[PDB]
């Protein structure tokens, strides 16, 4: 509250960590799916649908323009790329597991790095 505070955590360096870890993410071999924006006039039903589409390129454009606040709104839009994916693609898809895959990758990075 008011002049009372919790001890500062050093957050100087998570844009950074949050960049290497987005690297590492579009580098897995199952990124394919993710890399850039789901072509809305090649694919049908996907703007209808998808209300907040989102994908590694734009992550990483936001990141590198000061667009993410602080570390939790990038994890939000991480969690967001697999979120979409698990809402238009069965499980047992190519690209369904490859959202299981990639979201499992990103949460053990997650917390390694920063829990």
């Amino acid at each position: 509250s008011m002049s009372v505070k919790k001890p500062k955590r050093d957050d100087s360096k998570d844009l950074a960590l949050c960049s290497m870890i987005l690297t590492e993410m579009e580098t897995h071999e199952d990124a394919w799916p993710f890399l850039l924006p789901v072509n809305l006039k090649l694919v049908p039903g996907y703007k209808k649908v998808i209300k907040k589409p989102m994908d590694f390129s734009t992550i990483r454009e936001k990141l590198s323009s000061g667009q993410y606040p602080n570390l939790e709104t990038f994890a939000l839009d991480v969690r967001l790329v697999f979120d979409n994916c698990e809402t238009f693609n069965e499980d047992d898809s190519d690209i369904g597991r490859a959202g299981h895959n990639m979201r499992k990758y990103f949460e053990k990075k997650w917390t390694d790095t920063f829990k």
